[PDB]
């Protein structure tokens, strides 16, 4: 079992996630 | 079993998501 | 078994998700 | 059994997704 | 076997806006 | 085998706008 | 075998416009 | 065996803008 | 089991996060 | 096996800007 | 406008959801 | 607007969720 | 605009989760 | 605006969350 | 804006977590 | 008006079993 | 107005099992 | 106005079991 | 206004066993 | 105007059991 992953990003001006795992709650009781 | 994959992105501004995974609850009891 | 693929994107700006997996639960009790 | 795919995105303006999965609750109890 | 080759020019400009890409988690 | 060739060009301008891609999540 | 090729050019431009794609998740 | 080559440029700008990016987690 | 994988990423302005793994509780009781 | 290469020019400049990239946790 | 829900489970074993919002990608790219 | 909820649950054994949220990303790339 | 919410719950062995949120991205690049 | 919430919760023994917000990566680059 | 909680939990033993919030990372690079 | 009530009896049991309600997210 | 009411007995018992309730997240 | 009222009984036991609610996340 | 009542009786026993509730963050 | 009453009884026993509880974070 061979997995190959090849990533090429090019980004000028970043505000958000890139390759980012993101976790919020934001939760109310 | 052989598996693979290429990415290539440009981005010129990225104010969302870009190859990512968000969590968010919001909930409300 | 052999999987191919290949994701060549564009973008200019970016508000949305791309390539992205999201998830909200906004519930409310 | 061989499977390829081939995505090639040019996108101006993203308010929404591409190429993505998106999942919401919004249940009211 | 596979290729992938590229040799393209991408562009993206937010020129005179206020209030852009405003977001809350 | 497969084989992927692009030589293209991209552009996205948001210009003079207000309140552009308000999210909320 | 298959092969892709592209050599074409995109364009969106949003000019002069309010609240757009205002979204709410 | 897989090869992957590129030679591209990539260019954002953002210009003479107020409230730009604003996010709050 | 072999797992090859290559990231190659260009920032110029980066105001997010890139390559991240962000948890935010913002809970409120 | 796999190669990759890449030779290629990338570009962000954020100019005469206010209140950019503002982000709370 | 009123809204009223009255809710009332007995539950011997729950290896499930009850009352509950699941979300899951399980996503391959 | 008056919105009024009741909720009483009687559970022996949880193995899984009761009233709860859950986000799981479980993605491949 | 009233909101009122009642919570009950009664549990003998809770191994899961209860009026809670969970967010876990298990994400493999 | 009024929002009145009431939680009465039993428990013997708890080997979870009760009430509780919990965010894990487990991400793999 | 007015806004009342009331929160009465009983315990015998607690050997998860009971309104709390937990932030755990577990990557891997 | 609303009124509901309710006074009944639940019972489940498991008795000698094995690999019962395994799951995976 | 809404009133609830419950006076019952609720009963969950798992005996000489092995392998229980295995979950993954 | 609403009312809630409860006067019941719970119980949940595990007897002469092993491996049991091993979670993971 | 809203009023809530409790009176009654909670039990939960674990009793002879083995690897019971092991978690892993 | 609201009100919160509870009189009632809570017990949870653990008895004679091994490599409970274990977690790791």
């Amino acid at each position: 079992t061979q997995r190959l992953a090849n990533f090429l990003v090019h980004s000028g001006n970043n505000f958000g996630a890139i390759l980012s795992s993101t976790n919020v709650g934001s939760n109310t009781y």
